[PDB]
């Protein structure tokens, strides 16, 4: 129970726990970097294995390791989310639920602002400009028709408002371009694009570090959707109690986590680019091209002894960008919709439609108040989700009644199949404008810029007006309470036990 | 195994041998328990339960639930559906699809007449009827009634003698030697009984309840009309099904079935049946007016097993029996047509409610067609067959997922169904009446449940795709595949 606490702000003593728990591989044969770590990993995820951790990378730092799959699902059911439930310290058996009303708890706490320390273990190993040469890292070559090495696909940027009022932190892919160079997307809607644009009309570069291995609460937080001017750090120290420790960069005055894996520091170029990626991503897709991106100058780097860089292996589910982005996009929508007024008492990004949908939970006993009907619901839920920061990066949302368990996708899809009259719930918002990543995008959405939202009703009509035409033929719904205890009672004597 | 095929008392053993059965001891209630036990078998995917020791019930008389339940080992999860046909406890859907269609094939084995059977052990006649005397469950809370046949089928015969049906449909029990069962005209049964109403005289009538798996599953087969299904069981088994005669009526059921029921179905008499938790997962409030079955003889096995299925949401017998042997026949069905269709599976998670159709992307572009052109043409070749009927929505998709896993499908549904473009209504097309999300409109109409829902990215029309798949699978070299499954131990994994 101390070790679980201590997992959520030092990633060195995640990965020791998590072997405690059985849930880490350490594997000592030599791996290549080049495709053979990504194949790991990616049958890591698919498989639902433990977590490998790679103690020998060919051609690679000596003492170097790499951890795969750092929030991959388990095999066994009851544990599923433990290897994600254990980045905020939560027990094995926890599960989404649990993990979002935790992240919402902490949304209404203050912030407990980092502590800050003149030395930390992040500072053991100091590279200063010339010395800096990222290829001497296990860079891997994630899949085989990638665009480039990628460095940072576990890490967030460290970036500041030129005021100092905003702390931002935020997780982003980083492709290797040389040994002091990297390029990565800065989307303008997510934050590292709108600080670094403040940047711009100061006619100068964006000051920039990368935390890679940094305390898995704050990387959870840093692929989290929080509000605009809101300081990830803050919101770390109230989700954990206490404040992250942090140092001071080697050159340029930020403030990252200071027993950090391997910290990156430099700056974000105005206008240089290098064609990035293309590279297999959240959607499941690995596209053709790659696109011009900015550049990132690595002025200096320091490193824990024997690093650990960890990795996500993006591609289909369930990976990082649907355990981690996907979990917290939930959390925060959950906010948004509660705040406005709607009555959602649950929101899930399932991990089997790859952060491409969410599916609200209608509390049913608030609907009939609204006095409202199918197409006039889902516009208002349009607007006000897609319209927050959180439910831009989603097209697709499901609206369902909260006797479904929305975090289970059977039960989601017999909703999906029973409910959704064709010719009454299918409401596109060809207005609205669209997250520029989703994959069923054409040549005609990318022009004009929208025409990927969508609402799917699975509300039946008459449960506006508080009733439902028919009863769930179910264990829980067709039997009286007291026959249901007598077989959950009596169902190991009946010979079943345990099945 | 092969046994179990033909056998259902066979079958009931072999599903023991294989640590698939429970057999439960303790005293149960027909009442509500036994059905509240066995739905939870379902979703728990347990063993199946051997009811032993019946409450109020005949002595000796057993009750099977979940026949054709899934179980929670992954790798046998469809052996005792599996079980039915013959076929090995690691069979999956596509197995079982392959095997159906290759007894399509084949020519009928007319069942073998054989003049005694294990059926006949037991005989009432007449006034010695009392069907209140079997454990007849009350199967959900609101039901309208006691059912005693859900896993069992009617056998008819058309008056000429040429159509020899045996379909599956629920039985409620109405009094001491009287049922009451629907019998939807598009449904081979309503067709053959109202062909007996065109003669003065009613529809001679069996039920087989505890028949050769085999033989249940045809049953729940929705074969071609004319198509008799004795001779297409033997096909799939390779060897007739040995059947005898009816004491009362000449008709003619397997003879090693566990329970026989025989009689006639009036031509007007009904009676309030239902209503009864149903294969879409719901339980509609109101019953309505069924014919009524009189049961004039019934035959049994000593210590006989009554079947049960206890329908609601997924995966009971309503799936796993009737949505597999839907898609095989939606699969014949499509392939006959033409449609560059490779496999089609119904979802048990979907509630029989859509069949994804996998499409052979190398056969799409030679149509020259596009999204909905497509989508209109697989809609009349499917929903005008009479299996295809059955089904209300439809997904097409590429076959480079696998169309049997759901997790697979959704990853499709969500990332290439696009808003604007593949959502394909077809309120014209006439309705299977027990959808459960139509409206008054619809059912006044006559229309207005049925979807095409496309997940072929517009260029797969042309032979293209945007993009390949993030995955172990696709994303590195056949040689890079080979190496981390043969190195997989010595990384440390050990079958992980
Ligand atoms: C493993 C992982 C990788 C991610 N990679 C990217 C990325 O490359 N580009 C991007 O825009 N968002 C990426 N995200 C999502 C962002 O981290 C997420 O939207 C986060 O809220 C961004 O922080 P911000 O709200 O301060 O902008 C990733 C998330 C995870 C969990
Ligand atoms: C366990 C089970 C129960 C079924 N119950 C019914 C029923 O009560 N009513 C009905 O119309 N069909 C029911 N069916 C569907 C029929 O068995 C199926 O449509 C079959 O093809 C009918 O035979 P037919 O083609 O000769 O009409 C059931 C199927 C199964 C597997
Ligand atoms: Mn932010
Ligand atoms: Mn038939
Ligand atoms: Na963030
Ligand atoms: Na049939």
């Amino acid at each position: 129970f101390q070790s679980m606490n201590r997992s959520a702000l030092d990633f060195r003593h995640f990965v020791d726990h998590l072997r405690r728990q059985g849930d880490l591989v350490d594997v000592h044969t030599e791996v290549d970097a080049n495709l053979e770590i990504g194949a790991i990993t990616r049958r890591v995820y698919e498989r639902r294995a433990p977590a490998p951790l790679f103690h020998n990378i060919r051609d690679s730092l000596p003492g170097a390791r790499v951890l795969g799959a750092p929030a991959g699902l388990r095999a066994d059911r009851a544990r599923a989310h433990s290897r994600l439930a254990l980045h905020f310290g939560l027990p094995e058996h926890s599960g989404p639920r649990d993990i979002v009303a935790m992240l919402r708890a902490a949304m209404r706490a203050e912030p407990i602002a980092p502590r800050r320390l003149e030395r930390g273990p992040v500072q053991e190993n100091v590279w200063l400009g010339e010395q800096v040469d990222l290829t001497r890292f296990p860079v891997p070559l994630l899949h085989e028709q990638d665009g480039g090495r990628y460095f940072g696909t576990y890490g967030f940027h460290v970036v500041q408002t030129p005021d100092g009022s905003w702390d931002s932190w935020s997780v982003g892919r980083l492709m290797l371009v040389d040994r002091n160079t990297l390029a990565g997307p800065t989307i303008p809607t997510q934050h590292i694009g709108i600080i670094r644009e403040q940047w711009r009309r100061l006619g100068k570069p964006t000051p920039w570090a990368m935390a890679l291995g940094a305390p898995p609460a704050a990387l959870a937080a840093a692929g989290m959707p929080l509000p605009e001017g809101v300081s990830e750090a803050g919101y770390v120290g109230a989700l954990v109690g206490e404040p992250v420790e942090v140092v001071r960069t080697q050159t340029n005055g930020l403030w990252v986590p200071a027993n950090t894996e391997i910290v990156l520091e430099g700056e974000i170029s105005l206008d240089e680019t290098a064609l990035e990626g293309p590279m297999g991503e959240y959607h499941g897709y690995s596209f053709p091209i790659g696109k011009p991106q900015p550049l990132f100058h690595v002025h200096a780097l320091s490193f824990r002894d024997q690093p650990i860089l960890p990795i996500c292996v993006a591609g289909t589910p369930p990976e990082e960008h649907h355990t981690i982005w996907g979990t917290m996009i939930s959390a925060q929508l959950l906010d948004v919709a509660q705040n406005a007024g709607l009555p959602v008492d649950m929101v899930w990004c399932s991990y089997e439609a790859a952060t491409c949908w969410a599916v609200l939970s209608i509390d049913v006993q608030r609907l009939a108040a609204l006095g409202t009907d199918a197409a006039a619901f889902a516009a208002r839920v349009a607007e006000t989700v897609f319209g927050s920061h959180a439910g831009h990066l989603v097209p697709k949302l499901i609206l369902v009644g909260n006797d479904i368990d929305v975090t289970e996708i059977d039960q989601v899809v017999w909703a999906l199949a029973t409910r959704a009259h064709p010719l009454h719930d299918h409401f596109a918002f060809p207005q609205i404008r669209d997250f520029p990543m989703v994959p069923y995008l054409d040549a005609e959405d990318k022009a004009r810029g929208s025409g990927g939202r969508l609402v799917i009703n699975c509300l039946y009509p008459e449960q506006f007006a508080g009733q439902m035409r028919a009863a769930t033929a179910s264990f829980r719904h067709a039997y009286p309470t007291a026959l249901r205890r007598r077989v959950e009672e009596r169902w190991s004597d009946y010979g079943f036990g345990d099945a």
